[PDB]
C-alpha cells in the first residue's frame, strides 16, 4: 500500500502566558519568517492567550520555531508558548478564526455574484 489518507490537517496554533498588550502582530509575524510566515492572528480582548493560522502551517512553524529551543514557542519571543491543539480543538479554533477575519475585512458590493 504505502499511502497515508487518514486526513488530518490542522494550520493553527495557540499560545498562552505572558501576553503583550502593544506589541504588534507585523513585528512577531515577521519573526517566523524563514521558517513558517503567519497567515492571520486571532486574539480576543481580556483572553488569556491567543491563536495563529500560518500560511504555509501553524504546527509546521510553531512546531519547528517552537521546537527551535525547548519545544513550546513563545510569542513575540518572550511572551506567550504556543502548541498545536487536536484534531478535534485545532479545528474548532481553525473555524472560528475564519469568521473573525471575515468581518474584520468586511465586503463592499452589494451587486450579486
Amino acid at each position: 500500500h504505502h499511502g497515508s489518507l487518514e486526513e488530518k490537517i490542522g494550520c493553527l496554533l495557540k499560545f498562552s502566558g505572558d501576553l503583550d498588550d502593544q506589541t504588534c502582530r507585523e513585528d512577531l509575524h515577521i519573526l517566523f519568517s524563514n521558517h513558517g510566515e503567519i497567515k492571520w492572528i486571532d486574539f480576543v480582548r481580556g483572553a488569556k492567550e491567543g491563536i495563529i493560522l500560518f500560511k504555509e502551517k501553524a504546527k509546521e512553524a510553531l512546531g519547528k520555531a517552537k521546537d527551535a529551543n525547548n519545544g513550546n514557542l513563545q510569542l513575540r519571543n518572550k511572551e506567550v508558548t504556543w502548541e498545536v491543539l487536536e484534531g478535534e480543538v485545532e479545528k474548532e479554533a481553525l473555524k472560528k478564526i475564519i469568521e473573525d477575519q471575515q468581518e474584520s475585512l468586511n465586503k463592499w458590493k452589494s451587486k450579486g455574484r
